[PDB]
């Protein structure tokens, strides 16, 4: 497992605005909880505690 920026193809993160839609997007592929991270290396984006090692992650470089 890991704590990171769960993303969607290909190496995108998940804008946010708000807490509750991490924690579901997050629980939802797995993970124990997530929150939006505001002002982060990806944007306000949602960070997601534990996600299965399964689950694709944000990392460096562009979203396409």
């Amino acid at each position: 497992v890991r704590d990171a920026y769960i993303a969607k193809p290909e190496n995108c993160v998940y804008h946010c605005a708000g807490n509750e839609g991490c924690n579901k997007l997050c629980t939802d592929n797995g993970a124990e909880s997530g929150y939006c991270q505001w002002g982060g290396r990806y944007g306000n984006a949602c960070w997601c505690i534990k996600l299965p090692d399964d689950v694709p992650i944000r990392v460096p470089g562009k979203c396409h």
